[PDB]
């Protein structure tokens, strides 16, 4: 496996070994082939095999009780058995070192890309004050940030970083005793790398390829604008387990941002990159016949999934990799160039100085998600660099050319596809869409354990309102949305998020009228909407065409759906009766069928 | 609406009102329309909205990840929201009093039926010693941690608390017998205690097998799932009309004050001490019941204290036998109606003729009982002719309204016994390679795979999980070996779980389950014992030495009952099963395994 640096990872391990000295042992039967194994201690639990169901949403979506994708959505094995299954399958892998020429194209590209990214902005340290305002305004952690003992523990670790040491920065793929430490490890990386998000280095204005701060309602408009650029097909290749395909070489090139930092900042970022990103101590659960053990494992490469900076760094490396693939397709890169150690910077720099930015404007990149419209279709077959870099495509043989899209409306990006709709008044809307079962299925999952009737009904309302705003074009979703909003007390404010997505702007987290909010988003504040004439009725808010709706998972046409649509008032009354005597509205009167 | 007999129910409520004085209140916004409302108190919420998944079984049944009836099984809402949903839907209903002529046919039938049932047996008290030996040995009474009950029977304080309540019963009073709703040692000791007092008076019904086919003619108590199909086939041999297996909508809720009074008639056969305790159970806990039910409020969770005169208590000892008795009675009454013995006229008149009914009972009764297979609310009836299909006057008036069928629509009869639904199964007649016939239990495959995939709440130990998977796997080898997908999945699970690991935790709470699969004995040896050696309907005792001579349903029938055979996804799973087995083994560890896939060598 990894030959570990005990002078970087040792202290972190020694602290774990000492916290659990009673049960600490070295299990010779450890499964780890590609990760370094340090030892185990005794647990349990830590997870659940079945995710909680929202009674409100399930009661108002009966035809979906027999839809397999809907029911699949709630099946997640968080048990040690489950954790070990995914680990052995997806995480315990080694990526072969890219060829010396590949490593050289990557470094030239990364140098140029960071220079380009920092042309107007400058890296900076993020502060305690900045972190505090974020925890407060993003819903146990809120108290920790107000306890001066948390900030004393944070300074303790920062002082170790200044000495090139690491005491508590351990990650885990799974009281104040260990939850104050978790937040402390997150602040220290926020302090050094948080500027990437806070200062919007990945915004479309700054990065050309980025979409940071755009929002789901805007991504489709962006894809449509890219579709306007002369060139080949639109390629949206998915990488199999991207985070695991992040090499020691990608980490070395990502680090180059430090070259733009002031001496005080550069020291803390160097500590994060060196001690936590390029050397990691992980704690993964393992079921034993007896009970549950916690294993202590370490790696040099791969990305840490929960980390601050995972989005921007994945976005940066992907932009770099897609630039390298465009060079290959254009003929600038060859098999000889990737195999050559003494690769010449000249033709690559020439292509970056002259073509670079233009080529970036042909892409929509968000973490591991990319949409690329090359100058021609040779890119489909430009796989030498991609595969050698470790960015192997998911569900496709290694040397099979990529599938390109000729219709932008069909391109997969950020778990959606985007439809162009014509409103009754002739104005066009570009709407986010995804398989309906994925939306209903997710809506049916109550977040956390034993949540009160209030939180349950409010989270249902959050989902219903997200649908009125983003997925109003889906027949089943507008009906279910009206049903939920009629069944939940009007004055009840939506609580808990419907998604952790970067692209979610949570416009539905309100008690404001949904048509008023719809107008703000789609008409008033929409940059691609010239005519600001308001929509006064949901009658003038469009739907997908019947057959597009059916292709995207709609149940319209089904006897079971027609039955549900008709008998929805009874289901609403049932939910009202279960909630109690509260102030409710009827939202069904909007062309009731 | 409810008019509560406060002299009976009062003390029980007063006791609750005391123990929870801090939060006790009368909530004016209570939903109860048919139950009497006494008051509420705030409690810390109980139950789960999602059932735990078996990682072992799910890993070895991948094609079923996309089968809807499979994932359906995992959906159970036990939260206050869920409890209130079911309650408002079925439990909060009133059954109109049967007509005076119906009430009279019912009483004559019930008198005759109990005297027939007690012709050879005599009611008796069940002992503390018997109750302990049953809890210790996890036997069967009313059917996730029974280890709490294991301890309770050893403390003489539990038995002192029992005694206190028994003395109240002897005086016609009730202090602690309250029923808890579904779907702390102090309150646990009370629960078990209420269960024992019920067992002491009425447990003789199960323990002495009053509902065995020998004693009751219609009963199937102690027969077992492997025997029910043979029984249906034997009933199919009796000259008469079609086979009727009508399902009653929420039977327990349709048990009237009149059914409870007729059920009580068993007391007429009891010695004065026994009769005293049974009278206390019937009149104070069955004919007047105090219930604890949860209710979600915007603020939090409240526990509600409600009361009723009629309806059956679902978790009670004696629910099986009493439901079996009333159903036998009701199906006898429906047979009388179809035969012309009962009329719309007869069901109406208060001063009814016992003569015509007794004549039919003394002459026809027992014969008519031998035409039925009754198990609680489940009935299979083969009448003398098909007039029974339209004989709905008494059935509907008694409150035994049929599920998912318009009130006056004639019933659907089966001409093929193999298609008759009974005890969640149907039964296929299979011909073995050697020409011998087997009568096998069968049900939709999705229901079996779905249930297998449910890790029984508590028990998250990889050992407990894999061992419960093995219990399911072995139940399939014995009862559902005839299902292609199930024999393959069974061999896969048994190959994936260490050989010496004993199956633990039950696969079912069914009365008909005999748990022959709860062993490390060879499954083919156990299969032989059950299907050949000890099968009364198997004349030729020639042993089966290979699973290759153990039959399957015909490809067609297997597909009708939910088999995935023919599907590319199934062919893929069948082929790649060794990888899935290795995965579970890797996850389990370095243990002693055995490959059972070559039982098919390997198909
Ligand atoms: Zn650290
Ligand atoms: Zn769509
Ligand atoms: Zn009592
Ligand atoms: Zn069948």
């Amino acid at each position: 496996p990894e030959t570990p640096n005990m002078d970087v990872i040792g202290e972190r391990i020694k602290r774990i070994k000492e916290e659990h000295n009673s049960t600490w042992h070295y299990d010779d039967e450890n499964p780890y082939k590609t990760w370094a194994y340090h030892g185990s201690y005794e647990v349990k639990a830590t997870g659940s095999a079945s995710s909680m169901i929202n009674g409100v949403v399930k009661l108002l979506t009966k035809p979906w009780d027999v839809v397999p994708m809907v029911t699949q959505m709630a099946m997640t094995d968080t048990t040690p058995f489950g954790q070990q299954r995914v680990f052995k399958e997806k995480v315990d892998t080694r990526t072969p070192r890219p060829l010396p020429g590949t490593r050289k194209v990557m470094e030239i590209t990364a140098e140029w890309l960071w220079r380009t990214l920092g042309r107007n902005k400058r890296p900076r340290l993020c502060t305690r004050e900045e972190f505090t305002k974020k925890v407060r305004t993003n819903a146990s952690a809120k108290a920790a940030v107000e306890d001066e003992e948390f900030w004393k523990l944070v300074d303790r670790e920062r002082e170790l970083h200044k000495l090139g040491k690491c005491g508590s920065c351990v990650y885990n793929m799974k009281s104040r005793a260990i939850w104050y430490m978790w937040l402390g490890v997150r602040y220290l990386e926020f302090e050094a790398l948080g500027f990437l998000n806070e200062d919007h280095w990945f915004s479309r204005e700054n990065s050309y390829s980025g979409v940071e701060g755009e929002g789901l309602h805007k991504l489709g408009y962006i894809l449509r604008d890219i579709s306007k650029i002369p060139g080949g097909a639109m390629y949206a290749d998915d990488t199999a387990g991207w985070d695991t395909r992040i090499t020691e070489d990608d980490l070395h090139n990502e680090e180059k941002i430090i070259q733009q930092m002031d001496p005080e900042h550069r020291q803390l970022a160097n500590a994060i990159f060196k001690l936590t990103y390029q050397n990691k101590v992980v704690k993964v659960q393992r079921p034993t016949p007896t009970g549950t053990v916690m294993d202590i494992i370490s790696r040099k490469d791969q990305r840490g999934s929960g980390q601050v900076g995972t989005y921007g760094l994945n976005t940066f490396t992907n932009m770099e990799a897609q630039l390298v693939r465009q060079m290959e397709g254009e003929g600038v890169l060859t098999k000889a160039d990737l195999e050559n150690p003494h690769l010449l910077e000249k033709k690559i720099t020439q292509w970056l100085e002259t073509k670079g930015v233009e080529r970036l404007k042909r892409m929509a990149i968000s973490g591991d998600d990319c949409v690329v419209k090359p100058i021609d279709d040779r890119f489909a077959n430009a796989l030498l660099a991609l595969n050698d870099m470790g960015k192997v495509r998911k569900d496709i043989p290694q040397w099979q050319p990529s599938k390109g899209w000729h219709d932008w409306q069909q391109v997969p990006f950020c778990s959606h596809h985007f439809h162009e709709l014509i409103m009754k008044d002739g104005r066009k809307l570009v709407v986010p869409c995804r398989p309906q079962d994925e939306l209903i299925g997710r809506a049916r999952i109550s977040q956390g354990a034993g949540w009160s009737l209030r939180e349950t009904a409010c989270l249902g309302k959050a989902y219903a309102q997200m649908w009125s705003l983003m997925y109003f074009h889906r027949r089943d979703l507008r009906l279910a949305s009206n049903a939920i909003c009629s069944a939940v007390p009007v004055h009840w404010v939506p609580t808990s998020r419907t998604t952790w997505s970067i692209h979610a702007h949570h416009q539905w987290m309100t008690t404001e009228d949904m048509l008023t909010v719809w107008n703000r988003v789609w008409i008033e504040e929409n940059p691609w909407m010239e005519d600001k004439t308001p929509v006064t009725t949901w009658e003038n808010v469009p739907y997908l065409g019947k057959r597009e709706d059916q292709w995207c998972g709609s149940l319209i046409g089904l006897t079971s759906r027609a039955t549900w649509a008709q008998n929805i008032p009874t289901a609403i009354q049932q939910v009202r009766s279960l909630i109690g005597n509260e102030e409710f509205l009827d939202y069904m009167p909007s062309m009731k069928r």
